[PDB]
DNA sequence: CCTCACTAGCGCCCCCTGCTGGC
DNA sequence: GCCAGCAGGGGGCGCTAGTGAGG
């Protein structure tokens, strides 16, 4: 197996060996003229231009969605149609379509928190969770109620706001031990832990 | 072969749940 | 109790860089 030996990639085929030699250290000749980003191959530039125009030739045969590359169509079919989850956890029955999703799941088993907040002692298991946590320090409220124009730090909080304040005839919770009506299920949980041990 | 598949990976934002503490 | 704040385990897509067998 003739190999590059630089990173020691083993290649049974021939043309794939010379193609890998161009990925160790090569410039980016194919330059996009809209933005300032350049690419190595014509196909990478053609796909980049499709993202500029929204051209999606790979159409899903099971739904209306379409994608730029064939890989995005394959991953979509595993999420919404075939439900094929190739990456499985060795500690439980969990499985995911992508590797990083499984690694995020494994960190729930191990408790690894590698993303430390730079302003407090908090650390999260995911990059997004740290960014959502930063709103506590910045006071940012990105989500706005489309009815009363009230702002919230999370989208789920906004949806609960619309349910509890703008939705009519919402089924409320009744305490099984006393005649107390409670709107939110979690507030029923607090009431049960206070006046009922 | 140079085009399309499949893989590997980063990046990003939504979902739902359930608790907390000021009011 | 009402309420927004806030952290937890999750689904799913956007986009790029390599790779693998191919009419
Ligand atoms: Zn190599
Ligand atoms: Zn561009
Ligand atoms: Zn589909
Ligand atoms: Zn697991
Ligand atoms: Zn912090
Ligand atoms: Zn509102
Ligand atoms: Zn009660």
């Amino acid at each position: 197996t003739f190999q590059c030996e630089l990173c020691s990639y083993t290649c049974p085929r021939r043309s794939n060996l010379d193609r890998h030699m161009k990925s160790h250290t090569d410039e980016r000749p194919h330059k996009c003229h809209l933005c300032g980003r350049a690419f190595r191959t014509v196909t990478l530039l053609r796909n980049h231009l499709n993202t500029h125009t929204g051209t999606r030739p790979h159409k899903c045969p099971d739904c209306d969605m379409a994608f730029v590359t064939s890989g995005e169509l394959v991953r979509h079919r595993r999420y919404k149609h075939t439900h094929e989850k190739p990456f499985k956890c060795s500690m439980c029955d969990y499985a995911s379509v992508e590797v990083s999703t499984l690694k995020r799941h494994i960190r729930s088993h191990t408790g690894e928190r590698p993303f430390q907040c730079s302003l407090c002692s908090y650390a999260s298991r995911d990059t997004y969770k740290l960014k959502r946590h930063m709103r506590t320090h910045s006071g940012e409220k990105p989500y706005e109620c489309y009815i009363c124009h009230a702002r919230f730090t999370q989208s789920g909080t906004m949806k609960m706001h619309i349910l509890q304040k703008h939705t009519e005839n919402v089924a409320k919770f009744h305490c099984p031990h006393c005649d107390t009506v409670i709107a939110r299920k979690s507030d029923l949980g607090v009431h049960l832990r206070k006046q009922h041990s």
